């Protein structure tokens, strides 16, 4: 009976990796019918989110995201966008659109809540000029912002490596330096593109690192989440 | 602008892999906004599509789709149904639901006579009662069907191993068994589970099978076939 919808594509390669994942995190006891039922719109097509702020035309983004709302509001009875920056435009969106909504910002906030040590968010520079952790979490002062210099070399990771659909392990080595640097053990996969990276890391069982990923976090409480 | 929409869920974790396949197989070049535009209907609680044709409801199987082609005819220019067993329905459709339609029954049909060789119809018990392949193939005299006792064989790797997530390449040893027993070097996925082992054996670079898989069909030629 309950059904999740997801506005993807934003990340078209973690939008299907996510839709494995919850699969993954929910293997079915005996019958298939038991299993988690989701309706995904995976549009690539959605204007450059991070391009979107410096153009003219943010007006075009907005529309896409209320336009897709306005149908999943029908056929899901939860909602989550499979981008973070992408949650900008939900100042401009009618409330009762968002009635069904799951905010990756308000998942990685409960998430640093509980496990309450200071946690590097992991974001492009795109979504940092959002603001939308610095003023979305309640835990913000757990929250380690990147420098401008990092979130360049953030965004190559994500573009030219992540979202081309690569080993996420490959940046690894590159990530584990970060996390030195700025003195944690633990991230926030404010790129949602770092779902990948989580999940490589759970498969090898490297257990060093902790990390708040709103996607993971999703997709092993499905049961729970979705009404 | 071209948007194609999967009814699937039959076999939940085939239809994830097969949305990974159409963007492994559709990597961008410079932009995402390039990318295949996907709608994905995951609903495992489908009906069980072998055990609604051994009960008195296929009733209650047949609605289930019909409702979910009306909702996918408007929002989809293309449509894909991600079970085999499932196209069995078709005939109670009317003929305007189906007007968008691409049935994985015609597409292993051309891939077949391309070949024009032999092939193993690997298929479930249930597949096979429904005589979908032998009835829908104009290549159906190249089909080579298992016998009863190698169908239930199949259905145990179905259900007990690929539709859990295992490790494809476990039933490897016991597909090359079969392939010689009827005496070939190439399959079909009738049940579409073998998406699953059909990426197993090209990411391994097994080139000794030749696998008439349509789901990778599609995704390889979705810029060609999707109007
Ligand atoms: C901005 C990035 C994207 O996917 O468009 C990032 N993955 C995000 O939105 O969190
Ligand atoms: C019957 C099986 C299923 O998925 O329900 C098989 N995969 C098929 O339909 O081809």
């Amino acid at each position: 009976l309950p059904i999740l919808g997801v506005l993807g594509g934003m990340g078209p390669v973690v939008t299907a990796e996510f839709l494995k994942s919850i699969y993954e995190y929910n293997p079915f006891i005996d019958k298939e019918q038991e299993s988690p039922n989701v309706i995904v719109f995976s549009f690539p097509s959605a204007p450059d989110r991070t391009g979107s702020i410096d153009s003219g035309k943010e007006r075009e983004f907005i529309d896409f995201i209320q336009v897709n709302l306005e149908h999943l509001n029908k056929l899901a009875d939860c909602i989550v966008i499979g981008s973070c920056t992408a949650h900008y435009a939900l100042p401009q969106i009618p409330e009762n659109l968002k009635d069904k909504l799951i905010s990756l910002i308000k998942i990685a906030d409960q998430e640093l809540q509980e496990y309450n040590e200071p946690t590097l968010l992991l974001a492009s520079t795109g979504t940092y000029q959002k603001k939308l952790f610095q003023e979305g979490c309640t835990t913000a002062d757990l929250i380690i912002s990147l420098s401008e210099s990092d979130q360049k070399l953030i965004h190559e990771m994500i573009y030219k490596v992540l979202k081309r659909g690569h080993d996420p392990l490959s940046i690894l080595r590159d990530i584990e330096a970060l996390l030195e640097k700025y003195n944690t053990r633990s991230y926030i996969s404010g790129c949602t593109e770092f779902h990948l990276l989580t999940k490589s890391l759970k498969l090898k069982g490297i257990d060093s690192i902790k990390a708040i990923d709103p996607l993971s976090t999703i997709a092993q409480n499905f049961s729970q989440l979705i009404i």
